[PDB]
């Protein structure tokens, strides 16, 4: 699809079985998702933005289902106030910026 | 162009006629540059990202160059950890999603 940006470009994720809805973000690095559990072994991390900085759970090796499309990466999971479809995953689906 | 997203979708801008650089973001609502100059009066506003608020300064109408291409519009002024231009700028240059 062509997503225009006259709104926030949210679309529907599954993700540990769930569904949830994300925003496919070009400017996140990586994909924060909201406080979840998630299978398997993790690590901690400290990931930034504007206001500063918030601690996640590291997962890697994760399947997504993104606006139905798959593809696997690493998510991070805590405290952000929106899911965020970060570059790591829009790559995999192959989402490009046009104009 | 046809932006993949392999690498941070940075561009040059041309704002105050200084060349700066800045990240295209699909996740930002507005627009949002480091602190300088820019002329007339501004309004408060407060933004939220993932570590929390942040107080910026909010002028309108400013003449901004984004990868070439015109624009005129809002830009918030602010402790950003990087040039951010959001969808109020990318609607200007026609720029939309694609996968
Ligand atoms: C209330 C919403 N206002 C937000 C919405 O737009 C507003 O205007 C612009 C500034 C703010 O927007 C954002 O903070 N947008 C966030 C994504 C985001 C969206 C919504 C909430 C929080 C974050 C960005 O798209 C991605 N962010 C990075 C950029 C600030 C460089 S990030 O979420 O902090 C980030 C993500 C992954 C990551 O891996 C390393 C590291 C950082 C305002
Ligand atoms: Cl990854
Ligand atoms: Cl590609
Ligand atoms: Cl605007
Ligand atoms: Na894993």
């Amino acid at each position: 699809p062509q997503i225009t940006l006259w709104k926030r470009p949210l679309v529907t994720i599954k993700i540990g079985g769930q569904l949830k809805e994300a925003l496919l973000d070009t400017g996140a690095d990586d994909t924060v998702i909201e406080e979840m559990s998630l299978p398997g072994r993790w690590k901690p991390k400290m990931i930034g933005g504007i206001g500063g900085f918030i601690k996640v759970r590291q997962y890697d090796q994760i399947i997504i289902e993104i606006a139905g499309h798959k593809a696997i990466g690493t998510v991070l999971v805590g405290p952000t106030p929106v899911n965020i479809i970060g570059r790591n995953l829009l790559t995999q689906i192959g989402a490009t910026l046009n104009f």
